[PDB]
């Protein structure tokens, strides 16, 4: 048991879907667990396909950096789709140490402990447009480490203060 | 020839090294060439390291992203280390597409087509004090993609405005 790794481009460079279509792809197959790590999420597209996931059962563990988090509850006001009411979906804040606050720079996708995308995209329109990013689609048993991070920085996430 | 990856993380977990050392040791043992992108770079330290590897006469290539370049700039002049005036570095900017800045969202750092430091460090003060990071240490031939991608970064970028 060994570690695949594929790289993915924006734009795209030599594979047929663009990293936002792999990343809907990777929820829409998504069967038991998904896992995120994201330093800002405000994609309404990314979004939906989560909240449908949790419709068919999936549970997704989603832990946001704490100084964008507002980004996020902004999107999910505006979507009229309330994250705390949603039964399967759980998120907490991550940070680092204050002084200018200090930050959870890490973000990946992690589906069923079988493939993570790991790398420079932001779920955020502005990659989608504007940005130049790359991932890693990675199988195998580096995904190991990956739960392993995910469970570590869960660990260390809080309940976001709006939830009462 | 596969590909081997360790992980490291920020702050140290069942590592010996920071990160920040271990970049800095990747510099010191450089021979020939070090390929850099990054979205911002002022660390000081880092910096000392790639001029004193250049001097011993490694080739140093950086790609910096062009809407935080004058935090380099600002930098190298602090320093009193004019990055124009040492002849074994180049330095070009790459940028996104704008509408609002489009950027370049991608970092790592190659070294002799041979190792790859690819995650989500930047080179700044606040990675080495606040923030949560996590990096891989890349070798073997997933490192062969990694030379693509800068060959192609280092095609589409720029002799930054400052440089006449
Ligand atoms: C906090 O504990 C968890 C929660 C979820 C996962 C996971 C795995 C694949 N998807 N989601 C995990 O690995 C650890
Ligand atoms: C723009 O062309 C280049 C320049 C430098 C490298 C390199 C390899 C290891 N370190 N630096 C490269 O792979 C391609």
């Amino acid at each position: 048991g060994g570690t695949h790794i594929d790289l993915l481009f924006h734009p795209p460079r030599a594979h047929l879907l663009t990293i936002k279509e792999t990343i809907r792809k990777m929820i829409k197959e998504a069967r038991k667990v998904i896992a995120l790590v994201m330093d800002i999420f405000t994609d309404v597209d990314i979004f939906k396909e989560i909240v449908e996931a949790s419709t068919r059962g999936v549970s997704v563990y989603i832990l946001l950096d704490e100084s964008n988090f507002n980004h996020f509850l902004n999107m999910t006001e505006k979507q009229g789709c309330s994250v705390q009411r949603l039964r399967n979906i759980r998120v907490r804040t991550v940070k680092g140490q204050d002084y200018f606050h200090g930050k959870m720079e890490q973000k990946f996708l992690l589906v069923d402990c079988q493939k993570v995308m790991y790398g420079s995209y932001s779920y955020m329109w502005s990659f989608e447009k504007a940005h130049l990013s790359m991932v890693q689609i990675i199988t195998g048993q580096l995904v190991e480490s990956f739960d392993e991070e995910f469970r570590t920085l869960y660990a260390r996430s809080c309940v976001p203060s709006s939830f009462a």
